[PDB]
C-alpha cells in the first residue's frame, strides 16, 4: 500500500476533496490535521496555515488518484507526495484493498 | 531505523499503548497528536476524531512490535504501518538503539 | 526528493530554525504542527510537548542540510530524520528543484 500526502489552504477544501476521494472509492481513508506551512514562492517567503492530509490506499491506484487531485485540488500547483509503506498487518491491508476501488 | 504509524480512538488508549510499548523497550519515543479522520466502514464514511501516533524504533524489532501493538489495540483492524528510514543522524541512531531493548 | 522530519521544543526555535534553511534555500518548504512526544527520561516516561517540523527538499541536498539543521537545532540530540518520496506530482516537483540552491 501507500501513503499518499498533501496539503489544503482550509478545512472546507480539504474535507470536500477527501470526501470526493472517499465516494470514488480512490482511497480508504484520510487523516486531516492543521498546521504552518513556510514556503518558497515567487522570491518570497510566505507563510499561511493549512491543513494537511495524509490519505491511505492501494499502490496501483497511485496514477488515477494523484490525477484526480489535481482535478478537484484548489491550489494551482498541489503537494501530492507518495510514500511507499514498506510492510504493514495484513487484516488492516485487506480491509482496504476491499474498500478500495477495482 | 523505521517509523511505524498508527492511529487511536482516543487519547485514553493511545498513552496506554505507547506507555506500554515504551516500558517493554520496544520503542524508543512516540509523537503524538489528534486528526480528524473520514473512513470507509461497512458501507458508510465514517467521521471521527483520532489520536495519530508515529513511533520510533529499529528495524530488526519490527515483527515483534507489529504483533504486539495488534495484541493492546482498541480497534478490531488497526492500522500498523512501516515506513523505513532511508538516513538519519547518527547521534539520533545511537540514542534510539541504546534506549530499544537489545 | 524527500521529506526529513525533525523536532523542536517550542515554536520561537520551529519557525526561526525553518526560516533559516528557506533563507539558505535548503529546503523548499516546511510543514509546522505540535505534538505530544512520549520517551524515557530520569528512569520514568515523559511527556513533552514539541513542534514537528516536516520539511520537504532535493535528495542531493541532504548532507549539507543535515549538518546544517544540527548547528542551528536547539536540542543536543536532534531527530533529523530522511525519508525518500518514491513518487510526487512533477510540476510540484520542477517548483522545487528551481526553489532550492545549487
Ligand atoms: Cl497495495
Ligand atoms: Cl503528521
Ligand atoms: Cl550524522
Ligand atoms: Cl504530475
Ligand atoms: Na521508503
Amino acid at each position: 500500500m501507500i501513503i499518499v500526502y498533501t496539503t489544503f489552504p482550509d478545512w472546507e477544501s480539504a474535507e470536500k476533496v477527501v470526501k470526493t476521494l472517499l465516494k470514488e472509492r480512490l482511497i480508504a481513508c484520510a487523516n486531516l490535521r492543521e498546521h504552518r506551512a513556510f514556503y518558497w514562492w515567487e522570491g518570497k517567503i510566505e507563510e499561511d496555515k493549512e491543513v494537511g492530509a495524509i490519505l491511505k490506499t492501494r499502490e496501483d491506484l497511485w496514477e488515477e488518484l494523484k490525477e484526480r487531485i489535481k482535478e478537484l485540488h484548489p491550489y494551482d500547483v498541489p503537494a501530492i507526495i507518495r510514500i511507499d509503506v514498506d510492510d504493514v498487518n495484513e487484516d488492516y491491508l485487506k480491509w482496504l484493498i476491499e474498500e478500495t476501488k477495482k
